C-alpha cells in the first residue's frame, strides 16, 4: 500500500523557531529540530561490501 | 441605611490576573486575590457555646 522506499529518512522538522526574548540591552532566540534516523524496509534489495 | 445582616464578609476581589511574562521556551502567569475577614456589626444577636 505504501511506496517502494527501500531506505527512508524519518525527519519530523528541520528548523523551528522556539521564540524571541527581548531584554533591556540584548535579545535571545532559540531554534530546534527533530529526527528519527533511517529505516530499512526491504532488506532483500541491499548489497554491501566491507573492504573497499 | 444599610443591609444589616449582622455578619459580613469583606472581600476585595475573588480572582485577578497580574501579568504575563513570555520567555524563549516557556511562559509564566500570576494571579492574586484580596480579603479582609469577617465583621460582626450587631453583637447583640449572637449566642455561642464553648463546649459542644
Amino acid at each position: 500500500t505504501d511506496g517502494g522506499s527501500v531506505f527512508s529518512q524519518l525527519v519530523q522538522s528541520k528548523f523551528i523557531t522556539l521564540g524571541v526574548e527581548k531584554r533591556a540591552k540584548s535579545y535571545v532566540e532559540d531554534f530546534s529540530n527533530g529526527t528519527a534516523g533511517a529505516l530499512c524496509k526491504r532488506p532483500w534489495a541491499v548489497v554491501r561490501y566491507l573492504g573497499i
